[PDB]
């Protein structure tokens, strides 16, 4: 029957659809994960109800070890998918059932054109430029748990000054352009920025692998039905066509 | 109980070990699925029986969509745990439960230095020089079922000389360095060879994006817990490591 899909807005994965009329339902949105999601429903022959997360959260654990964002929806059974660029951690997936990833990535740096930063380390071992990232986000939780001397350096940063950490894309893309301030960002999301912010860059390579998966409940049924049409993109091209369609902007 | 890994030889990941006394049971082999191997019967606390495939083949499909190699071992429940090279894909996935790639990959071109091709384009617009990959394998069946000119034009050059699919990565190297021939083999194992073969070279750049995942029986319980100790092994770099304590060599200049 038809599935509940838990999102989030997040460009250029799930945005809200531009026009002269108002819009109802599934036809709110466009995007990457939006057409993923179709191409999807059409392989496994399943409708949906597209219902965006109330807190606008990807997912975290508090003090009682409580998630919230889509994983909390995927946990507590209130929705069956979680469509959205939504990175595989360990943590995440001791939690909720991951297909395989749609996408690969890993964590670099956004910062202006013009700069002597080159790597990570240079970032480290200095510090009249500030860095940091979305607070409880994928990328904030890989540098406080890591045991890699460069990276709790650089958690340790972050951890010291509280501004450091941004609340979302938006806050960070904007401290990026207006102050000296570089951004910890997931690579995907630097590819759309840079091409359409001709200022920003990209610093040095990346640093770590992760992968954006579609989360279900745990033991769900769809959950390796989905993996499979997921592979079955990739060995087709479908998954590179897609991402080529909605990460060109007007050049540089 | 222990959990029968089945498992076949291929460098730098599964390889006999060299030493003094004879070997008996796992101390036989060692290399980058070994280390792997053992990494995760610590992390998720079972023992294991390391035993070679018989017919020694990955798994592939015939017609009447009968399995072989590693792959059958597992539908049959002879294996508990297939611990290879073993490539990712969506007709080997609907057989077995693969974990999480714990590395990534392409397809890619293996060749002699001295020649002007630099993309897959170049070796479609000609015929003197042989092309093929290894029979039966993931790559193959890439190139059978691709809808992209350039790679239909390869399959069908393939399909044409049956000889140019070699049975193994073995015979494709030996005949890289033979003949005039161009084997389309994969990244990880490119790298392997390009750094001990200073004639051997990559042309161009991955074709496609897949990875190597750890295979077990549809339904398996350790599925999930070997995704989440891979997961866990790569927000720790440690399969980085790993690779580049396999992946080394003289390095050619
Ligand atoms: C945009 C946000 C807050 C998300 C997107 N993927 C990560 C996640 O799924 O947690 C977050 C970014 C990051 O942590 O670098
Ligand atoms: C070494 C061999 C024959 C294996 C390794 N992974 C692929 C597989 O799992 O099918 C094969 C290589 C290839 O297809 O080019
Ligand atoms: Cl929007
Ligand atoms: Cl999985
Ligand atoms: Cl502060
Ligand atoms: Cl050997
Ligand atoms: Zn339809
Ligand atoms: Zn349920
Ligand atoms: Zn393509
Ligand atoms: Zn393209
Ligand atoms: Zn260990
Ligand atoms: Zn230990
Ligand atoms: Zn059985
Ligand atoms: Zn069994
Ligand atoms: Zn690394
Ligand atoms: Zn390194």
């Amino acid at each position: 029957r038809s599935l509940i899909v838990t999102t989030l807005l997040e460009e250029p994965f799930v945005m809200f659809r531009k026009s002269d009329r108002t819009l109802y339902g599934n036809d709110r949105f466009e995007g990457y994960c939006i057409d993923l999601l179709k191409e999807l429903a059409h392989i496994l022959g399943f409708s949906y109800e597209i219902r965006l997360v109330e807190d606008g959260k990807y997912g975290a654990q508090d003090d009682k070890g409580q998630w919230n964002g889509m994983v909390k929806e995927l946990i507590d059974h209130k929705a069956d998918l979680a469509v959205a660029p939504l990175t595989i951690t360990a943590v995440r997936e001791k939690a909720i059932d991951f297909s395989k990833p749609f996408m690969t990535l890993g964590v670099s740096i956004l910062y202006r054109k013009g700069t002597p930063i080159d790597s990570a380390d240079d970032l480290a071992k200095q510090t009249k430029i500030e860095y940091g990232a979305v607070k409880d986000g994928a990328t904030m939780t890989f540098f406080k748990k890591s045991k890699i001397s460069t990276f709790e350096k650089m958690w340790a940063f972050m951890s010291s000054k509280p501004s450091a950490l941004v609340k979302n894309n938006e806050e960070g893309i904007q401290r990026t352009l207006t102050a000296d301030y570089a951004l910890l960002m997931e690579s995907t999301t630097i590819e759309y920025i840079t091409q359409r912010n001709c200022n920003l860059t990209q610093i040095g390579g990346l640093i770590d692998s992760k992968g954006y998966g579609i989360g279900t409940p745990m033991g769900s049924p769809y959950r390796d039905k989905i993996t499979i049409a997921i592979l079955q993109l990739q060995e087709e091209d479908k998954l590179h066509i897609m991402k080529e369609k909605w990460w060109r902007g007007s050049g540089c």
